[PDB]
């Protein structure tokens, strides 16, 4: 029954939709597709592949008229989402015969990235190779345009093709309107109420391994200090105690945390809607046959839902604004909301500008449209789930097996909406003061940002500002290896900053590593000081000769990390120029050479946006 197949049989499901999602876009699509099954007299369920063994696809043919659908997002360099990692690894190893398996894939991607929808394309071609039968063309959603309409366009052709394949047709029955109904609990034991846990009730208090996305380990914050000298920004370094969790990690991996929305913002929303946030309740699916019993962990209070389970800071979706329109008592306001939710060009234009680019959130919409008074229960099923935030672990498990370090800048800005916005996780992390204990629900997500297999292999690290994070772990580890008597190749760091007196992160630590010979070269650039701005790509260019040697003769591995995609672009272009000059070779040939390094695993990236 731990098999998704047996799980399906239990509830008479013939359609299962797996989601490879990291920020919830794919998950929601899977939820919608699963729900769609019903409009055709069939039954589906959405599912997190991480919770199952996809090799069980082999038993799916046991279910008559069964179909498996995949909504998969592609991340850094074509890599899968954290929750789809095991499925991806398995697909590459397996040679199982999937004859009799019917599938369809909808990929979530973005054309501006080099590996557009790589995950979607991989899963679709791989399943066919294994012998499964494609029932509908691969969908290629592009978030650089309008992912929603791509999904809608695919979906509208998908269902008729599936209904036809399985012999059914639309029922054309009631639309439903709302997906959940409100059930208040006048009296209820405190023991039955969720207080912020993600998986099993009281799983936060009764910490029991193994710990992962659905069972986060509450790590104690043992250190939380200010890294920068300035006052205009707040860069911080934190250390999370993972002792006794059995959680394993390596330099280059990521640590995800489930934050808590600002208590004051939660209060405001409750107040503007005139509701008692301390009311305990449950939202139950109107359709008793749906597998999605509740929108989030219930029973729980409105306060807890808004604080731990819901996204109340990002721009509300167009469908949310459409639904909200019916609650605006003022015509002009109702109409404005519809125009913003519409597909017209003016409508899209307005939404893009006034909602998205101005970074307005659910509270702002509520204040901006005072005639808008929706019941809080209906609002909660319209809001998206609060997502975990990922950070590059800045420590080496070889040196800190029981502690995971984080390096991050606190997010705070004046939005064009005229309000000040606060990053959800960084504001929450910033307030976590060591010593009861300040606990951070977290889990580790493996990455492929790994130090070379052989210690002798040279290492080149490029990263500006906070992008230095994973490299503190790398340097910690390389230094450790030297102490252990190993033969370690050169270790070079090309770091960029604004000012050495504003934000020159880890000065002391780097100086010590360099003095010990752990850090072969320490190259630092400051971009904000006089018209003459120096960036990391300039540091690389000034060191063209030595870098070419390490790359062409030394077999060095390259690593780039930072929050700016254009930074990675400029760094990459700089390496193209170095290869072109020292090969020597034509630019076009230099490009191929660098990309080859990437496919050969010698040029890794970790860009956060
Ligand atoms: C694999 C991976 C690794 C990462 N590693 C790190 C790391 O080591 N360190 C680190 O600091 N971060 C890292 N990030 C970024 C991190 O996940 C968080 O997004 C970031 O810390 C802010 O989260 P928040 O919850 O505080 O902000 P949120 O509340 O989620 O807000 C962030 C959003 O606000 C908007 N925004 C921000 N500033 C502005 C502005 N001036 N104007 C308009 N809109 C704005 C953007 O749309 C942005 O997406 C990583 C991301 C990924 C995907
Ligand atoms: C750090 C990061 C890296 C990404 N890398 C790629 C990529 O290589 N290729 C691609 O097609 N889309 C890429 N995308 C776009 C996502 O696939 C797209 O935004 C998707 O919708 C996110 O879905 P989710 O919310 O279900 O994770 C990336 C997005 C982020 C945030």
């Amino acid at each position: 029954e731990s098999s998704f197949v047996e799980k399906m049989k239990k509830t008479g499901r013939n359609i299962i939709v797996f989601y490879g999602s990291q920020t919830g876009t794919a998950e929601e699509f899977a939820n919608r597709l699963s729900k769609d099954a019903h409009r055709y007299g069939m039954r589906g369920m959405s599912a997190d592949p991480e919770e199952y063994d996809l090799a069980d696809l082999s038993s799916l043919p046991e279910i008559d008229k069964s179909l498996v659908v995949f909504a998969m997002a592609t991340y850094g360099e074509g890599d899968p989402t954290c929750n789809a990692q095991d499925f991806y690894d398995w697909l590459q190893e397996t040679d199982v015969d999937l004859t009799g398996v019917k599938f369809a894939v909808f990929g979530l991607g973005n054309k501006t990235y080099e590996h557009f929808n790589a995950m979607g394309k991989y899963v679709d071609q791989r399943l066919e190779q294994l012998g499964a039968q494609r029932i509908f063309e691969l969908g290629l959603g592009d978030d650089d345009g309008n992912l929603e309409e791509d999904f809608i366009t695919w979906r509208e052709q998908f269902w008729p093709a599936v209904a036809e394949f399985f012999g059914v047709e639309a029922t054309g029955e009631e639309s439903s309107i709302r997906q959940y109904e409100l059930v208040v609990h006048e009296d209820m034991d405190v023991a039955k109420v969720y207080t912020g846990e993600m998986g099993r009730l009281k799983s936060y208090e009764n910490q029991k391994p193994p710990f992962d996305a659905k069972n986060p380990f509450l790590a104690a914050v043992t250190a939380n200090r200010k890294l920068n000298q300035g006052t205009e920004r707040h860069l911080m370094h934190l250390e999370l105690d993972i002792s006794d969790s059995k959680i394993r990690y390596e330099s280059g991996d990521h640590v995800a945390v489930y934050p808590a929305n600002d208590s004051a913002l939660v209060n405001q929303i409750g107040e503007i809607l005139g509701a008692d946030l301390d009311v305990i309740m449950s939202l139950n699916n109107l359709d008793e046959e749906s597998n999605k019993k509740h929108p989030f962990p219930t029973p729980t209070t409105y306060r807890t839902a808004l604080t731990y389970y819901l996204d109340i800071t990002n721009p509300p979706r167009t469908n949310v604004l459409y639904e909200l329109a019916q609650y605006a008592s003022e015509p002009s306001e109702q109409e404005h909301l519809h125009k913003m939710a519409s597909s017209s060009g003016e409508g899209k234009e307005l939404y893009l500008s006034w909602v998205v680019e101005a970074r307005r959130h659910i509270l702002a919409i509520l204040q901006d449209y005072p005639s808008l008074r929706p019941p809080i229960d209906h609002l909660l099923e319209l809001l998206p789930r609060l997502q975990a935030r990922y950070y590059s672990i800045a420590s080496s498990s070889k040196v800190h097996p029981n502690s995971v370090h984080i390096t991050a800048v606190a997010v705070e800005y004046e939005a064009k909406s005229g309000r000040v916005n606060k990053g959800v996780a960084t504001s929450w992390l910033r307030a976590k003061e060591p010593a009861g204990r300040a606990l951070v629900p977290m889990f580790v997500c493996k990455s492929q940002f790994r130090l070379p297999f052989k210690s002798t292999t040279p290492v080149i690290m490029v990263g500006p500002g906070t992008g230095i994070a994973p490299f503190m772990g790398f340097i910690q580890e390389r230094a450790w290896l030297r102490e252990q008597g190993k033969e370690v190749g050169e270790t070079l760091l090309y770091y960029g900053a604004r000012r050495s007196d504003e934000d020159y992160l880890y000065r002391e630590e780097l100086a010590r590593f360099h003095k010990d010979g752990a850090l072969t070269q320490l190259n630092v650039a400051f971009s904000r000081e006089q018209a003459h701005k120096v960036y990391v790509q300039h540091l690389l260019k000034r060191d063209r000769e030595h870098l070419w040697k390490l790359i062409h003769e030394g077999g060095a591995h390259i690593y780039v990390c930072g929050d700016a995609r254009n930074m990675a672009k400029d760094v990459q272009n700089t390496f193209y120029d170095i290869v072109a000059e020292f090969g020597p070779m034509e630019h076009t040939q230099a490009v191929d050479y660098v990309k080859k390094l990437m496919t050969k695993g010698r040029y890794s990236l970790d860009v956060w946006s």
